[PDB]
């Protein structure tokens, strides 16, 4: 049937659909592959080795993920299709940053969670810091803090943290006392969306 | 260059563009003279001798009119393309009364206003009520109050009032004291859109 693509802002999530960072899809596409999108027969060059973080929240669930992004000078509305060169639409707009749209789909590195019982936050990772539970500073004091904790018994997950910084991405899991439950890291360099 | 639209629910307003309920455009289509529209490749009638009344409120700048609208009962997403049987984009979806759609553009009667200073209101005229100023009751009813307010002395207009009714679409114009300064009459039924 018929290439679907509805925007997640729009309130077009479909559970039986194909779930990207703002888009519900008949069709699952890698986006990873393309160095260049078109948008009304307009050329964009995708961002090398810098990547944006995106994520939408429908009901209880939580679908975050690193994606590609292309920069482009002009305003381009959320659920313009966008194309390969070949004349597949592969996406949609969704996420901005400044100059970059985010090009949603099977992309990089990706996070999916049950929202429920459960807080999200997102932060942006100052450069030179590390990361320890709910909180990010220089590495002595992280990890002063990472010994001072670890005498402390893990309590149940209350929230999620995202940290989006220039070279690295880490997730991170607390219970109520602060105490990190939890860690992942993604080795790429990326930015959060601006609303 | 390009035939563009933009939603005004996705702050894609331009006063430089053309401006229609829910849409900014290059070009201004005269949607009256469509009896069919197509939407994902899917064909819809237009509805005949019913409208919707359509407005949308930019920059302090009212923008309302009776719209052509077509039934759907599949779900069309604001911004998307609406295009002729020739396959041109004619308008974007736009608003939504359940199983019908506007076809927004230059429309049929129209009323545009300058919302500084002044407000603007919405009803649906129940079917058998008569109207003065910002209120609808029975006939007899209103032909009391319509005679009580014949007493008062008119001052300056601060608030409008759309009736919108199954045979006829009325404007009225209240001062501070709710008498009617001024009543426009559509000879056209529509409904109104529900978000
Ligand atoms: N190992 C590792 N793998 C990578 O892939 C990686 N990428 C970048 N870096 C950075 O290199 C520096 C040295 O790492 P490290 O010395 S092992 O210190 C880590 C951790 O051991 C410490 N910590 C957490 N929990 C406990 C606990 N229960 N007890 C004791 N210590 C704990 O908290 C610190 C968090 O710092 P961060 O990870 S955000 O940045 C790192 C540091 O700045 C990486 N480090």
């Amino acid at each position: 049937s018929m290439a679907m693509f509805y925007a997640h802002a729009l309130g077009g999530y479909d559970e039986n659909l194909h779930a990207f960072p703002g888009i519900s899809s008949t069709v699952a596409n890698d986006v990873r592959k393309y160095s260049v999108v078109s948008v009304y027969n307009n050329k964009y060059d995708i961002v090398k080795d810098k990547y944006m973080w995106c994520y939408s929240q429908v009901n209880k669930r939580y679908i975050g993920a690193l994606l590609p992004m292309f920069e482009c000078n002009e305003y381009l509305q959320i659920g313009d299709p966008i194309h390969d060169q070949e004349g597949n639409q592969i996406s949609i707009i969704t996420y901005r940053h400044k100059n970059y749209y985010a090009l949603s789909g099977i992309g990089y590195e990706s996070l999916d969670l049950c929202l429920e019982g459960v807080g999200i936050h997102h932060h942006v990772l100052e450069t030179g810091n590390a990361v320890y539970g709910k909180v990010q500073h220089d590495y002595s004091t992280i990890k002063e803090k990472a010994k001072e904790m670890n005498a402390l018994s893990p309590g149940p997950i209350i929230d999620y943290h995202v940290w989006i910084g220039d070279c690295i991405c880490q997730v991170t899991a607390v219970d109520v006392h602060g105490k990190e439950i939890m860690r992942m890291r993604f080795k790429k360099g990326a930015v959060l969306p601006i609303p």
